[PDB]
């Protein structure tokens, strides 16, 4: 199985993408053993980005690696189509979209039509990113089969029965979990891996959990999984999307600028408090030889 | 109380706002007794519109009426602030935002900061548009009290207890419901009225329900309400946001073009089947002398 | 519209129904203007009562008034049938049942069969008590119409659209709300009234809210409604079903014994704390001349 | 890990526990490799049974095996305490309770007191049976830690994160899942196994999934799992608790009488249609040499 990072988008003080910080972060992630980078996901604040910003992110990350899944979706299908088509000039893994968000009670016919439209125009394999809490809709194993053109799916949901069902109904589809707390479990149960937001700040931990599980060292894999779970819980105190920036600076040693408001940056005191919540975990990970002293 | 229309945004086949059609619609609504127009709401596909497009919408409607609440929110706070500031040049009722949508588990402090920032820059009264199913978060009466700066709230939720709590905790706040099926009830229980999506296509019905409820003619109000409910249910068959275009054409008699995909337009067969579903209701409404 | 009390079942220290405290409470409620008494409801801990206890409660309340809706439901249909049939010798308003509880994913056919069975054997009008949070199922306006034998429905749900739908689809059915916070609203919108748990301890307030609303004094009705709402909120601090006993003793001036564990009684300190939460409301209600000084 | 059967309670036409049929079932289950039997669970209609009937059940099963977890909970704490105490005379694995059901919004303190009271009187290890959809409340890993006295937990919830949290916060607790569709996964991820309702009718399949998962033959485990999933889905068509009777008769070849109404038995036509649905699955299982 694979660990895929939904890579953070660093912003400058003046609310523009910091392309050079992004390239530092991407190179570090690939060097630490991350399989692929998912660009313009939730964690990268993709719904907060304009189409031109989504393209700028692709271009910046592509200067580092071609192992990229390029998220292109949004509420203007013409923009999503234009991005999908532009990707023809890049040697990437695939394009991706979440379901159309905000609007409740969308018909199944319209949801299917949306995804089939993107598959129609895509010069690359297409990945479904299912996130019912964020979008308000579920594109389950049955609907995914009906659509019929997906290479893979990332399922962000704690219900692993729903995730397994993709494999059951679509045996040749790649099936990933969006649940960081399930890296060990996903590896152990024959799924294809995780799109792990926490791999931005602890790529070492996330790849090691998977490795331990695949080496049949389940107890060791779970001990590490439970430490990673504590970091995730700490990130939720001040807001995980904002906290992710602080956690990456802390564990990885380079600055990632700011998020984009309404995803507000942590202030100096909140940053100090968050670091106090995780520094003992850092010490433990140094002691396990997972992180360099 | 009031009826406020979350006005539909008509689009061209090539996905541009059709300003001509929008003005025809706005003029008819005001003519038929609608109190105010809420621009760039869910029903107007506000989340599908860029900041310039939200401004384009305000401009077209402002050519017709100043009775406007202008929704400016989005996932880029700088854009929302810019729209708030540009509204200074428009003699309107207020501005509004939904909560930041998509992102789950946003901190209460961050949600409060988002709305307080908008209040700090606004040249007009600010309205909260609360829609937990759409946005993934609830800015309830307690959070609204903490924010402290709202002139009014529209609450799109089934739970009228939740709506009444805004009045209980914030007694000088204007409090509206977003549930079209509660026009009669909301008007009878001392709240300020409804932002009624169904008032796009049946402004006559929604205004009459309000009037009857104000007169305490609750039995007559409910009979009409229950008919409006049946048209709402019919609109859900193929998708309400799309069906609203077809129903406005059918009942009001002018075309409103297309929605914006992935809000796909109904096809010919769907339109035919929807009309079949509400044909009888129209007949009853003409009999009751509500429609011509 | 009517105010109906889901009457509390008082228990002795040795976990038996205190029949004499029950009769004191029932007489007070009828004297304060309560229209009918719903016996063996949630508030009376009906699901915690044996069939013989359910019968003992009917008999005790019947010594005071015949204005009773007799709840008979449970997970043994033979017991529910036996109780329904026994009611033939009593001049009561009707029998009632909640949906079968605990078991999730019950078929619509089986739910309909349950209620039609009770209607088949009932010597009295039958009332549906719909409480989706407590039972796990919804018997909505459509299913109620399908069943076709209900005289009335109590809908415990904050969604008043669902409650109105009973009237819409079943125009001749009596339709009550189970939401105490909606007494004013229910009265004002043409519904038939409320089964109000808070009328155990403040029957005066609940009947006055309804009266004010029907006198077209909506602002005055809402001011009182909002005070009642504060008492309900206070009752939830220590657990409303347990707190109800303390609140009735406090406002009405007689003891109601104990609830039945796992509905544990408040201890002396919790009782002291709860009274401190509501005593200012009591003072306000005395000042409004709703409660006697 | 283990497979534990929440054993079906067979009833007569006149609504009495059929003790003879129950013993035939228990003997077959143990014979086919089931590790323990959980008596008076949801699947055995435990909430529909009086305290004496729960005791009747324990007695019949105890005639066959002592590998029993005995569920004693209900809405009368004195009855539950009495059952806990009477279990002293039975050499069993443990006792168990669900959370008090029906009543919404029970205080955390009251929930904790309920379980601690049972622990204080129990002559055996105590197991938490966590089933939020059924009971209306969640006794999660944090509440279980606060209670402090559980030997094990069965968690009936979709969310395996929630189940793994019991191990994380309570590392010496036995932790089981109640989701039959997760037998393969639970066995592979270091948890203690499943209390599997489908092991009533296909004990061979559930025990084989466990074995294959233990051998790390995950692809083979999942193929079998996915077939068990299809039989679970078929059982939902007419209602799982009722369908379980018919499926046990079909696959295991003895009659289990009736459920207790309002858990109504399937009629002849329903049984025929259910059999049609799982006939093909049986054929595949015989081919795989899992069934005769």
């Amino acid at each position: 199985p694979e660990i895929i990072t939904p890579i953070i988008t660093p912003f400058t003080k003046d609310n523009r993408i910091d392309k050079e910080k992004l390239k530092i972060h991407a190179e570090n992630l690939i060097r630490k053993g991350i399989d692929k980078l998912f660009v313009n996901g939730t964690t990268g604040l993709g719904p907060s980005l304009s189409p031109e910003e989504k393209l700028e992110n692709l271009k910046a990350v592509y200067d580092v690696t071609n192992k990229i899944i390029f998220q292109v979706g949004g509420l203007n299908l013409d923009d999503a189509i234009r991005l999908a088509k532009l990707s023809k000039d890049f040697d990437i893994v695939g394009i991706a979209s979440y379901a159309p968000y905000f609007y409740p009670r969308m018909s199944e016919k319209h949801l299917v039509k949306y995804f089939k439209t993107l598959c129609e125009v895509s010069p690359h394999p297409v990945y479904l990113f299912n996130y019912p809490t964020a979008t308000g809709k579920d594109i389950d194993a049955k609907v995914a089969k009906e659509i019929g053109c997906f290479t893979g799916v990332k399922d962000t949901i704690e219900n692993i029965i729903h995730t397994l069902d993709y494999k059951r109904l679509n045996p040749n589809m790649l099936v990933y979990s969006g649940s960081d707390m399930l890296i060990a479990t996903v590896a152990s149960t024959g799924l294809d891996g995780n799109v792990a937001f926490g791999s931005n700040y602890l790529p070492e931990v996330t790849v090691t959990i998977k490795k331990l599980a695949m080496e049949r060292k389940i107890d060791e894999a779970l001990k590490l999984q439970f430490l990673h779970d504590e970091v995730i819980e700490a990130s939720r105190i001040f807001g995980s999307l904002s906290s992710n920036y602080v956690l990456t600076k802390y564990f990885q040693g380079y600055d990632l600028g700011y998020p984009r408001p309404p995803i507000f940056p942590l202030d100096d005191e909140e940053e100090r408090q968050l670091i106090k919540k995780v520094e003992g975990i850092r010490a433990k990970l140094v002691e396990l030889k997972i992180l360099k002293e």
